């Protein structure tokens, strides 16, 4: 029924959203598989989203994704947030996404002073990097359970050596569940994610994350 379908304007928010987990010490990664997901359609954009839903079948009413503004008192002090208009994702729960990333990132001023752009939240290869567990989840989904759990958690280990030294929330175990749970409570991601991964892999040049994703990605292939 309603279906979140965001489009290219909101892509940079969805990216720091996926960053702000990745940057979470011990992170809920309760909303990471729909997080993810909500990435790619914002790579596709809406209406190449929508096609795909309906020429698979599925009956969709779009919800449009805005950003927009809530004020929230923190410390007793009150703080604005930009939030995305999700049918799926409340507010609160991308506000205390926000505030759990805010309490690890003052615990990365204390020990190394202002953050690098590759250790922040909003390094432009965040969403790609949580797109790579889910490219890893994909080859295992005809299982019908979650046996290739331990064998996503070993290559992802492998592979994403150099962005688990990014990102302390770059806990493969726990996105790689969040993807299972995803793409079990909703098959038409798998759709939409295939789709995706097809259209990302064949993209020329790019950054070593876009790299290592079309890598991943097409091993699920041969
Ligand atoms: N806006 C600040 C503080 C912040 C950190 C982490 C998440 C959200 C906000 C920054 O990006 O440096």
């Amino acid at each position: 029924d309603s279906i979140d379908t965001p489009n290219y304007d909101v892509q940079k928010h969805i990216n720091k959203l996926c960053g702000m987990l990745l940057i979470t010490e011990d992170a809920n990664h309760k909303f990471t598989g729909l997080i993810g997901m909500l990435y790619a359609m914002s790579r596709l954009g809406r209406e190449d989203t929508i096609k795909i839903l309906r020429d698979a079948g599925y009956h969709v009413k779009a919800n449009g994704v805005d950003v927009t503004t809530h004020r929230q008192d923190i410390n007793g002090k009150e703080m604005k947030f930009e939030v995305l208009t999700l049918a799926s994702l409340t507010t609160e729960i991308q506000i205390n996404i926000e505030i759990e990333s805010r309490k690890s990132y003052k615990k990365m001023l204390k020990e190394m002073g202002e953050v690098a752009p590759e250790y922040r939240h909003d390094s432009p290869d965040c969403g790609m990097i949580i797109l790579c567990i889910a490219a890893l989840v994909i080859t295992k989904l005809a299982a019908g359970d979650r046996s290739g759990l331990t064998a996503v958690i070993r290559r992802a280990n492998n592979v994403l050596k150099n962005e688990m030294k990014r990102y302390k929330g770059l806990l493969p175990k726990d996105i790689a569940n969040s993807f299972y749970e995803v793409f079990e409570k909703h098959p038409h991601f798998i759709d939409v994610f295939v789709h995706f991964g097809i259209a990302q892999s064949s993209t020329k040049g790019g950054s070593r994350v876009e790299g290592i994703f079309a890598g991943l990605f097409m091993n699920a292939y041969g």
